[PDB]
């Protein structure tokens, strides 16, 4: 019993975790067989941030230019090149401690867990969910840069973010491990901001069936609904969309609990337009949509 | 910026973790030097739970009684002994990545990190308190026992919690690493029920204290109280009176944020009779109370 926020196991991350220096700049670094990856953003000057040429300045570097330790180990750096907003710098030594790992793009909605590092050193674990408006809700100082997102399947790793900035929201903004950015920022100084964000549908519904699971039934009425006229409530108070697709995905969660998913639905409608009356849900007063129908599946286990 | 509940990376840890099987039973072991730890129930048949002479039913059991995996390795036991609640299973292989430890026994409103595990596999990761009740608001199924809990201080990992059972309402019961429960429970079949617990008073005015380096300010107001004031409406509403030792630990926050303590309990006062009035503090409309003051500050670090 119980429901948690829970991350996955570091170790296998924390493993791959360096770091990466370039003059007076220090961030983090993903080693990963003969080559590390981190924000390319480490070879700029502060007047360099302002309008910088990359493809220049990096030309311009030397693989000397770069110290990068594994723990107290020195990594002699053997090459240098860009892939989009990372720099992949081939080093001489193999990480042995590489597990089975792929790149994954991930889709709003999905959630990850992030290890906070500093000057290569690990930090902290926690879980995260990628935002409609293509931000994350971290919790990230300065020097956290290269910091990486993951899951774990079977112990195959998937990285799916790698961390460049926060925005003047105080909300934070990286790329996938091929360095192309989530949303539409840019590693640069500009007056770029996150968008206006949205509460993920799928996921509170998601996490409505955990509580059913973990004991909670009060917000469980008779009430039916069209996914129409849900989604007429989901737009007033900003919702997504609910969609077919979506509905498919909970299948699962209702044949377990036996709860149609049209009718988790009307539950929710009435949540939003009501409230909880004095009552809570897993110990909160909100609605949770930083949980997927996997997350609970995977927490919840069989029986 | 950003402030997260968040978990100590657990590499360090998942290198201890062991699978212990004892007949058809399987749990986790704690893997140190060359001693394995885990909960001594793993010895007993379903029917030795409601009557067990832990003593006694160990005299029978053989060194060949245990089988202990790490990994896919198997590692040979060469002796077993009890100490409390635990049983130490010496093996021939000292752990080659044994961490620098201690076993420290926390105290109540303390916080640490779970390792939640399952036949000596690593699934995920969360951070609890420990409740005043002495339970934990965890989330474990069945084969969790000997999951650990544990805090880390400069690559030294401090274990202070051994998962043994669940209580009837869903909360969570265990040892220190000495095999002492936390709490006046059993490791046999009983009625014992978890007491009335109570908000943890000086968590949730670190929390508040975060909310404020973090930007949200709006619960500050021009009101003052006096500690026994303040201690009126704690017992009103279940939380901990506050004491003296508490203001004085509330101290490094209380200067860097410029906000008296007493200040910083006016607010919460003021919290606790009015509500928040529509708003939220850290994305919360809960008063959280599972951060301590020193996890705020690790968190939200220097400038
Ligand atoms: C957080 C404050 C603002 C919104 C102003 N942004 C930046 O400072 C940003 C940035 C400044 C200029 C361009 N960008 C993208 N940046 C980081 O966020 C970095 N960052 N990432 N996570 C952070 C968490 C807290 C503070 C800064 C953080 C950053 C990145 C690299 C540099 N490099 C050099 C040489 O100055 C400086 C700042
Ligand atoms: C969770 C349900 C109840 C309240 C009935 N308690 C137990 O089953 C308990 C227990 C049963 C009898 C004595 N105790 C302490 N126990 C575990 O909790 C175990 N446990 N720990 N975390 C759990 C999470 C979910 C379910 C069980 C869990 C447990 C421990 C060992 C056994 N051993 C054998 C041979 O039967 C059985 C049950």
């Amino acid at each position: 019993s119980g429901f948690r926020k829970m991350a996955f196991p570091s170790g296998k991350v924390e493993g791959c975790m360096v770091q990466v220096t370039c003059g007076t700049t220090t961030l983090n670094g993903l080693w990963l067989d003969d080559t590390v990856y981190c924000p390319r953003h480490v070879i700029c000057t502060a007047e360099d941030m302002l309008n910088p040429n990359y493809e220049d300045l990096l030309i311009r570097k030397s693989n000397h230019s770069f110290l990068v330790q594994a723990g107290n180990v020195q990594l002699r750096v053997i090459g240098h090149s860009m892939q989009n907003c990372l720099l992949r710098l081939k080093v001489d030594t193999s990480n042995p401690k590489t597990p089975k790992y792929k790149f994954v793009r991930i889709q709003p909605g999905q959630t990850f867990s992030v290890l906070a590092c500093y000057n290569g050193s690990p930090s902290g674990v926690y879980q995260c969910a990628m935002r409609p408006n293509h931000t994350i809700k971290g919790s990230f100082l300065n020097g956290s840069c290269g910091s990486v997102g993951f899951n774990i399947d079977y112990d195959c790793v998937s990285f799916c973010y790698m961390h460049h900035m926060e925005l003047p929201t105080g909300v934070h903004a990286g790329t996938d491990l091929e360095g192309k950015f989530y949303g539409p920022f840019v590693d640069r100084q500009t007056a770029q901001a996150a968008g206006t964000d949205t509460t993920i549908t799928l996921n509170v519904l998601a996490w409505l069936y955990a509580a059913v699971i973990n004991g909670d039934r009060w917000f469980l009425n008779r009430f039916t609904t069209t996914l129409n006229d849900f989604n007429l409530v989901a737009m007033k108070y900003n919702y997504e969309p609910l969609t077919q697709d979506h509905v498919d995905i909970l299948g699962p969660l209702s044949a377990q609990t036996g709860i149609a998913v049209l009718d988790m639905c009307a539950a929710l409608k009435e949540l939003l337009q009501n409230g909880m009356n004095g009552r809570t849900i897993l110990g909160s007063t909100i609605l949770e949509d930083e949980f997927t129908p996997f997350d609970v599946v995977r927490q919840c286990s069989g029986a």
